[PDB]
């Protein structure tokens, strides 16, 4: 998977995450590590760290 979308929305809080709304879909190319991944929004071609928790599959 390097395409999903979100299941809730979030509001960044810091520098480097990335504020998106449900049902935005994200390129997160990679989702192995961590809690936070590197997402671009399809939506706003905003990019930052987002939380793992917060995406479902959209491709």
């Amino acid at each position: 998977v390097t395409t999903f979308v979100a299941l809730y929305d979030y509001e960044s809080r810091t520098e480097t995450d990335l504020s998106f709304k449900k049902g935005e879909r994200l390129q997160i190319l990679n989702s192995s590590e961590g809690d936070w991944w590197l997402a671009h929004s399809l939506t706003t071609g905003e990019t930052g760290y987002i939380p793992s928790n917060y995406v479902a599959p959209s491709d």
